[PDB]
């Protein structure tokens, strides 16, 4: 039932209790909800959110670096096959030279 | 209800209690809110915020270094393809030499 | 100690970009060497044709 028992309902309950016991409730710290501005968040949760964001971003960066190095190895194997083909062509050229 | 039960309301409540029991409240440590300056934050939370900022900045630095090395590997593969093309051109040059 | 730790954190953060720029300069130097090798290839072609 807390999702419905917001702030204004609790304030009205406490105010009714006071009226039953002490009438003037505005005389002190307690403020009429009409002029109660919301609290100003602190830098702690802000920097905590920033740290969590940086951590998840580093996680995604590592995840992408994995596939990056995978593609790098694939391209390196392709280049090695290319070098093998070039060496075969050079072998054929040397055969032509020897036969001439 | 705490967001409305600020400092001044609590001070008024305590002052009313005192008046009911002890009249002169200003005689001692308790100060009239009019001349109560806010507390001076300590270096502890400051250095903690600084450490959190440095940590998140290092996280972002690693995240960027990931893509940096990825682009480096991509450029290296491109350079390898360039070297393969150069070797093919040199093979054609050697073929021209042998045929001449 | 807290100051030294945060300073080391900033030092690592800067070293990251430092090594990044180093790799960039190394790739640039590799492209330069490739251009030099192409020029030497053209020189060898001139030699062979002469």
């Amino acid at each position: 039932l807390a999702p419905l028992f917001g702030l204004e309902q609790d304030r009205y309950m406490t105010a009714q209790i006071f009226e039953l016991m002490g009438i003037k409730d505005t005389h002190k710290y307690l403020l009429p909800l009409e002029q109660y501005q919301p609290p100003e968040p602190s830098p702690m949760e802000i920097l905590q959110l920033e740290m969590t964001k940086a951590q998840v971003e580093n996680v995604q960066a590592s995840s992408q670096k994995m596939i990056a190095d995978a593609f790098d190895q694939r391209e390196r194997t392709t280049f090695e096959q290319q070098k093998a083909a070039d060496e075969l062509s050079l072998r054929q050229e040397e055969l032509q030279f020897k036969q001439e």
